[PDB]
């Protein structure tokens, strides 16, 4: 056995996990000096030139901390069943009945270039034909599917990772601060997939007229889905400090129920929900520790799992405070949600000194989108208003998300290449870079003539040191391709 | 020469039409006797059975009355050059930048299935391989583009009839009326379609964005429309009577101005609309009368000429009540246009008395959409409101178009067979209907349980009658398919 204390939690073997990643994925796209206070790669470890700070080992302490923290109050029992029938329902009414994924079709669906997770360690390429995995990881899927088809029970492994990303300056030379990723196991993966594949697809078609936004378009989707937001009177942000482990399991199991009931094999879905919200293995390297609450976030499904609870969540804490029934709180408003990402919209008069408090006694951490300092603050327009990194703006064309100058300008300052030891190194002409640098010029059409000219510079300058020159359109023909598409 | 008066206008030479049809399309489904105050086909003349009245051609005398009549006022001047340049500049703006229409093109886009109007009164397709006229229409088109290509002026000669459609027994049975249609000549079609072709697919591609919804799907693209017209506070319907013949062609041709300037072959087009404003040719039967004013509808572009007068009438009306720049109001409201037909949804404060004045002092004839006497009414939800035959409704899902129950019911009565002379006669079995069948199942899902039921009887009988039996599906499952889609 162990156990055995890491870092706050019970040690429940000895770990398998390859060491955490040393390198970055960034390189920077010039060899000139850094705008004062820009964004850098996270902390990589001792080996990191640029600050001494503690190993990457003790910055993955540091993040597993809150998972060992008391957890918030459950929402009253018959408002939790409430909301729970009531977004069960409206799924009923609105995701179109799917046929079961087949073995074939889940594997298909993994994302291949990325790793196997235990025990394999392998990118996931490795053993794949084009059709099939082999090998290995043809083992492993092979005996998943086995213990699926059987409705048999099979403990989930994670490995642990900290994500190399962008970071402001602060998290490197100041307080030193990395996040924290879980990392599924392929069998997990696959069993999942078959599982709960069919549910998400029908979510994601659904992502309109539904408030979980997983697999949204923000140029296609977003104008319809903020004119649905801008039917109503209030609006308001909410973002979340520590979303994922600040999670209750009871919660999320119930989030599970809603997806095996609407899965079209119950049966053999209720075997993996239980398997995946079961306390959770977590390989840090040295060990594999036992991490009983908070939220497991290695799996295709997760993200709407995660978005689910997110739901439950708000109309709890809308019904608590509001007192009207879940099912008419849906009808006089509309939600967005995106893991922690939340956009409120409603024509109800709520109490945000109240509603920040239910969710406070939940557990959870809310903060403002952009603010700082709590409660949570309503606003009489969605304009301005920020979902998934972008800013709603809206005028006599309709609404659409913008992403800001800071972010945008960040973009042409770092670009992704293979893994290296120092972030401040350049790489040659990016001609992998063209199809981005489309999508950039798109993005500041939308703050207006001047800026769009400066960025047009910057991106005509990098397409001649690269493969390909570019013909970089007029400002209003820009405009005109990204507000109005397909 | 001639000239010459008949019903009340400059006849200008001998006509060429056909007779007036004295059939119609619609066959009764059931041999039974009809419902009460039932639709009927409109009134076949001096063969039909139903009513001793008038010949067609007296009813065709009283149609056009109205285009002889004092034309109203042009708004004012400084009015009516803002909300050009507003328009206009609006639509640069939204219009993607189309390429030249081909003689190839234009002649494939043409409906095959109806006449070619003068000279050859023939149907369209029997005298096209697939891919060309030839014979007689070769002629005729090939001459055309020539005139198109080399931009001489060729006049236009269009052949009046009267729409075979279901109407209210009244104007069967009380005071008789049948609506007149303008035919255009294959010519005038062509040139139309080269011309104005790109510039009406532009619009039609920007038909959620722009207020003109030709082109538009009410299942797939009203939830969006109806969600913008729901971000402003007061709506309004305004039906009118005779648009067609009350429209100024000064009016008429600022639309067309901006359909030229927008058009990528602006000289070649301008030959062509000049052709379609100039005083008009419209053959009767015995003669070619000339008809000054009014809308001259035979053409393919007609639809969005109508339209786009439609948007600069509310428009200059608005403005010169409201005293707010096009350009504003237009930031402030959202419009829907198809031909006569309205949705004005605006956060101005609207004086519905002045603008019912000063539409009516432009020459048209306002009226409510459902409610009569005006002036016209504004209320503050979009709930309820109707557009294209539908009412709007909205609901936990989103808003839609519902059609009513007496159009449902309606549609369940009639079918549409070979043109013959007594509308209650029965075909046998239409194995042409089940598509039909669907969209009406459809269609009565959105008015819930009972009513979706007692047409699923009706349609059920019909089915087994008919060469092709149906799964009948639950009206959850149809309701989900007709809201939610694709
Ligand atoms: O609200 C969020 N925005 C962006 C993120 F990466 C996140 O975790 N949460
Ligand atoms: O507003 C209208 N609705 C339907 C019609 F056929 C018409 O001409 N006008
Ligand atoms: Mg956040
Ligand atoms: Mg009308
Ligand atoms: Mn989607
Ligand atoms: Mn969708
Ligand atoms: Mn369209
Ligand atoms: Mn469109």
């Amino acid at each position: 056995r162990p156990s055995g204390t890491y870092a706050g939690l019970p040690i429940a073997d000895y770990g398998d996990a390859p060491p955490l990643s040393t390198k970055t994925m960034f390189w920077r796209t010039s060899p000139e000096k850094l705008p004062p206070g820009a964004w850098e790669p996270a902390y990589l470890g001792s080996k990191d030139e640029r600050v001494d700070g503690p190993s990457l080992q003790q910055v993955m302490r540091d993040q597993l901390k809150p998972y060992s923290e008391p957890r918030g109050l459950l929402p009253p029992q018959e408002i939790l069943d409430a909301v729970c029938d009531a977004i069960e329902n409206r799924l009923e009414n609105t995701l179109e009945p799917q046929k079961p994924w087949t073995f074939k079709k889940a594997c298909e669906s993994l994302d291949k270039n990325t790793s196997s997770g235990y025990p394999y360690h392998k990118q996931k390429s490795k053993d794949w034909t084009g059709s099939a995995f082999i090998g290995d990881l043809g083992d492993q899927a092979t005996h998943a599917n086995n213990m699926y088809e059987m409705g048999k029970s099979m403990r989930p492994i994670y490995t642990a990772a900290l994500k190399d990303e962008l970071v402001k300056p602060d998290k490197i030379y100041g307080k030193i601060k990395k996040r924290l990723l879980w990392g599924s196991d392929l069998g997990t993966m696959i069993r999942a997939a078959r599982a709960f594949g069919p549910f998400c697809d029908a979510l994601k078609e659904t992502c309109i007229f539904n408030p979980i936004r997983v697999g949204m378009s923000m140029n296609e989707d977003g104008p319809f889905i903020f004119a649905r937001h801008a039917n109503f009177r209030y609006h308001m942000d909410a973002d979340y400090t520590r979303w994922d482990s600040t999670q209750q399991r009871a919660i999320l199991k119930r989030a599970g129920d809603i997806m095996v009931r609407l899965s079209p094999e119950p049966d053999l879905a209720r075997v993996v929900m239980d398997d995946l919200l079961a306390p959770s293995l977590l390989d840090v390297g040295d060990y594999k520790i036992v991490v009983e609450e908070g939220l497991p976030s290695g799996c295709p499904c997760t993200t709407q799992l995660n978005s689910l609870a997110h739901w439950i969540l708000t109309l709890c804490a809308m019904v608590e405070v509001t007192r009207v029934d879940p099912d008419i709180v849906m009808q006089e408003s509309e939600f967005s949600f995106y893991g922690d990402d939340e956009v409120v919209s409603t024509n109800l008069e709520l109490d945000m000194v109240k509603y920040t408090m239910a969710l406070r006694r939940y557990g959870l951490l809310p903060t403002r989108a952009d603010k700082e300092e709590g409660p949570l603050e309503r606003r009489q327009t969605l304009q301005g208003i920020s979902f998934l990194r972008r800013a709603i703006v809206g005028d006599q064309f309709g609404w659409y998300g913008r992403l800001d100058r800071a972010s945008i300008d960040r973009q042409l300052l770092w670009t992704k290449g293979p893994n290296h030891q120092n972030p401040f190194e350049t790489l040659p002409g990016h001609a992998q870079r063209p199809s981005q640098l489309m999508a950039l010029l798109g993005e500041a059409a939308m703050h207006g003539e001047k800026y769009y000219r400066t960025v047009a510079s910057r991106v005509s300058k990098e397409a001649a040191q690269s493969g390909i020159e570019m013909v970089v359109p007029r400002h209003r023909s820009v405009l005109r391709w990204v507000r109005f598409g397909t």
